[PDB]
């Protein structure tokens, strides 16, 4: 996953490098200095001249887009619980037993008894619930949390700034039958459709449209 990248130096000298369509022109700047020479290339006056402006050194050679057609000219110069306690502790188990088990079996009767005997990742998460369940009696909540909660989850904010809009977001035959059907008082697009019912005829479609509407 490569590039040959021409690089022309202010001596008149040019030839073709190819490093990574990404690695920082840091490196091509060093690129420069094993692909001539450190005779009389260093990098002080180390300016990748692509149009008319030294392109940086801490940018990717693929920030500029340059063109191998074109050579670059390099400068070197709560409750629901305890309700629930009583639906499962009144078969005779006792009260912090119950709900000991009721937090390690879906706080319900099923498991308890069991253990009473002996963009969609953040979605999902308690986070985006409080920014979804919060921001509906509070619309000041939102921004406060996206620049807070939002603004903590790196996985969502690489995509929310640019995904704002969704982060926020969430024939001349058969035409006498419908003619006939549209004309007596029946829609259109559910007739004409309708119509293809099992043989083409006026009831299949229309019988089973008459006793499944009327």
């Amino acid at each position: 996953s490569a590039v040959t990248i021409t690089l022309k130096t202010l001596q008149q000298q040019t030839f073709k490098i190819r490093m990574e369509p990404d690695e920082t022109v840091k490196v091509l700047k060093e690129k420069i200095e094993a692909e001539k020479g450190r005779d009389a290339f260093p990098v002080a006056g180390q300016k990748l001249i692509y149009a008319g402006k030294i392109l940086s050194d801490d940018v990717p050679i693929r920030d500029y887009r340059i063109d191998e057609k074109n050579f670059v000219v390099v400068m070197v110069t709560g409750s629901e619980y305890e309700t629930m306690l009583t639906e499962i502790m009144s078969m005779g188990y006792e009260r912090e037993r119950v709900v000991a088990a009721l937090r390690a079996s879906y706080n319900n009767p099923h498991r308890a008894v069991e253990y009473l005997l002996t963009l969609e990742f953040l979605r999902d998460q308690p986070q985006f619930q409080n920014m979804r369940q919060v921001i509906q009696q509070n619309p000041a909540l939102l921004p406060a949390l996206l620049q807070q909660l939002g603004q903590e989850n790196p996985q969502l904010l690489q995509q929310i700034s640019r995904h704002q809009e969704q982060f926020i977001q969430m024939t001349p035959q058969e035409k006498e039958a419908i003619e006939r059907l549209k004309a007596l008082g029946f829609p259109e697009s559910l007739v004409i459709q309708a119509y293809f019912a099992c043989e083409k005829n006026e009831n299949l479609a229309a019988n089973f449209l008459l006793s499944q509407n009327f």
